[PDB]
């Protein structure tokens, strides 16, 4: 059961604050008193929430601390509401846009926590598919949670199809259809993405961010494409430089797994705990 | 070769005559008196026309009667104008929405002409990628021209990225970026699309048109997916039914090539010529 309920989510939750496809709200459970996040997305007449059942089930069956918890979905008056774990500090992107770059320690802790999440997903034959700062959520306890990509991706595609930015599948051969579902994704792509995310946390944007997307696609698919590096060498330890080097391995056959990466000096070092992020949150609040 | 993107007002060369439905204009060369189509697209500050050079060159280097001719591109006052051969009757979709379904002969002629275009493209190691009624253009002489997909595809993707309906590639592993560029297209996918198109011309919609796109993606990628068929059996010859059967072959390893298809009874029959479409154009105007 994906538990998509046909009732008003306001039956169970009090909306409290718009956090800012659709809208995100901080809300409180009427019975438990739990804070939750409620993501609302408008539905059009040609929409069908039942097509989201697969991605929803993928998220629902996750049982790990580092994956954002799923509490259920609600369909009501052509709005779809997805109820998930509340992470009061927002995404790391939300945070660094005000605090500035993270320390090496803070990044190291974040990477360890993401890797625990990733090792879990990959053990369940799942792939995150979109590791980046905007998808790493932080709660007020300084704990780190991976946000879901799968549901949002399908909603995004439907919008793009509606506006004819991308094609519809009716004329597509099955090989083409398959790729349009599969994508380029293999589990090890998450490792590369984490590597890019570490740079992003260190530098406030991924490599080539100021370059046109189609141009970057052309560049990154060249043979002899040079994997990105941290810009300021002296600022970062040899271990951090090495973490970047190994996660950003071009050949997926040679790119290390999540569990292998949990063995790396950078994320296995003692001292890494949530207090490092509690520091970041204080800086967020009080500068 | 040079893509001939001119930094000049296209009106230095052409008089606009009328809007056809960015915008498409019927236009006339000031010098030769040649009619042309000018396709206009608005550019954002974010935009870089130079990223379109590859797709523009792919179109420019085509030299075949059944591929729409390319005359040049113009960038002016944040508008991109693409100048192409003029096809006065519009697309077959434009046409059948008024006339109703095409006759088997008319379809047979269109398929033969599309197949000549595809054979040419494939021999040049190009793939059309979007065969459908809307991309098959008809001139006043009843001749058949394949419209370009590649340039429009890139513009569409850029818009989708801008609105975050789809993601950017900055965090993608090279495997993932590569697939996003290759998209699962292979030359034989055009053959499948043509089969769907023949049904579309016969029935005014492709198979499953009333079904949600994501659901059709899921259905069309099962191992036991049943390829579509013509709905009305008695209306169509055994030859047409067989044409559908063989073009809609699931495994690309067994699907017939364009030139193999040109040997098929349906399109190799004597009597196929532009007069069949001249009839359709008379029906469009008068009946």
């Amino acid at each position: 059961d994906p538990d998509i309920f046909n009732r008003d989510p306001r039956d169970h939750y009090d909306l409290l604050q718009r956090l800012g496809y659709g809208e995100v709200f901080k809300a409180r459970d009427k019975v438990s008193g739990d804070l939750v996040a409620l993501k609302m997305v408008k539905m059009e007449p040609d929409d069908d929430v039942s097509t989201l059942q697969k991605e929803i089930l993928i998220l629902k069956t996750c049982r790990h601390a580092n994956i954002v918890a799923y509490h259920g979905s609600y369909l009501w008056l052509q709005k779809l509401w997805i109820c998930m774990e509340f992470c009061g500090a927002g995404s790391l992107q939300d945070i660094y846009q005000v605090t500035g770059s993270l320390s090496e320690l803070q990044i190291s802790y974040v990477c360890r926590e993401v890797l625990q999440g990733l090792a879990y997903l990959h053990s369940q034959k799942k792939i995150h598919r979109d590791i980046k700062g905007a998808n790493i959520l932080i709660n007020d306890a300084g704990e780190v949670r991976l946000a879901d990509f799968g549901i949002s991706a399908q909603i995004g595609a439907t919008l793009a199809r509606r506006l004819a930015f991308i094609g519809t599948p009716y004329w597509m051969a099955p090989e083409v259809a398959a790729v349009a579902l599969k994508g380029g994704y293999n589990e090890l792509c998450d490792i590369w993405s984490l590597g890019i995310t570490a740079i992003e946390l260190a530098e406030l944007q991924p490599p080539l961010f100021d370059v046109h997307p189609l141009r970057v696609l052309f560049l990154m698919t060249k043979s002899g494409y040079q994997p990105p590096r941290l810009k300021e060498k002296g600022k970062w330890s040899a271990a951090f430089h090495n973490f970047i080097k190994v996660t950003l391995t071009k050949s997926p056959k040679k790119r290390p797994s999540a569990t292998k990466m949990l063995s790396h000096q950078l994320v296995s070092q003692p001292g890494l705990n949530r207090g490092l992020i509690l520091d970041l949150l204080d800086k967020l609040k009080n500068n």
